[PDB]
């Protein structure tokens, strides 16, 4: 059975404002491990990973 | 015993003028294998050797 109720529905997030700001710090929800946009070369991090082995 | 004559000594090879050049193609006397001065450090190069060996 699904039920109704202020015990049940969750309250819901009003929209920001267009001058409001959501007010939360990216670091202390994330921290980045990997970026997609690099430098290298598919071949290259390839390469690495065979030296990483080798190691 | 030590010899005289022109079937011992060595024909001495006269001194070049100020203008005069030596004409000695020095790609067809070496060719070189290491420069001494590198944009490298002593331990990265040690460090690129040791990884030489891992590989």
């Amino acid at each position: 059975e699904i039920r109704v109720g202020n015990r049940y529905q969750a309250d819901i997030t009003d929209l920001l404002k267009e001058g409001e700001e959501d007010g939360r710090d990216q670091s202390r929800l994330e921290t980045q491990v990997w970026e997609a946009h690099n430098p290298l070369t598919d071949k290259q991090i390839d390469q690495f990973l065979v030296v990483a082995r080798s190691v």
